[PDB]
């Protein structure tokens, strides 16, 4: 329905206004493109699925979330992805790794702060419903 299409475009006004904030975050900045494989060829070959914050706006445009959960899943990647190709003890993983944990959790706590859980409900029950 019409209704159930705004319902969808309000969720990823929020998705995109959560996602941009994360982007301008300066701890954030390595998560905001794709691994360039010059820099690392082995990166596309460990990490099965590569998530950034490029790639995250371009799924909301392309409505592939219909959910904040299905939002929270690629974000959640972008963090193991991280634990998983820099699980070393020197700073340069460490540093990695925290960021990226960071980054996880500010997304969770700004959806705590600011999702209503009726309207993450509906959205669920569209999706549930198709
Ligand atoms: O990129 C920008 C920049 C501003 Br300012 C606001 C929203 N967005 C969309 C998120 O990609
Ligand atoms: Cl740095």
């Amino acid at each position: 329905s019409m209704q159930e299409e705004d319902t969808f475009r309000e969720l990823r006004i929020f998705l995109r206004n959560v996602t941009h904030r994360l982007a301008i975050d300066k701890r954030f900045r390595v998560f905001t493109k794709p691994v360039d494989p010059d820099e690392v060829p082995d990166y596309v070959t460990v990490i099965k699925q590569p998530m950034d914050l490029s790639s995250v706006i371009s799924k909301i445009d392309l409505h592939k979330y219909l959910t904040v959960k299905d939002y929270l899943r690629d974000i959640d990647l972008i963090c193991s992805n991280a634990l998983e190709y820099n699980p070393d003890r020197d700073p340069g993983d460490r540093l990695i790794r925290h960021r990226a944990c960071a980054l996880r959790d500010t997304a969770y706590a700004i959806i705590k702060e600011e999702l209503d859980e009726d309207f993450e409900q509906l959205c669920e029950e569209i999706q549930e419903s198709r």
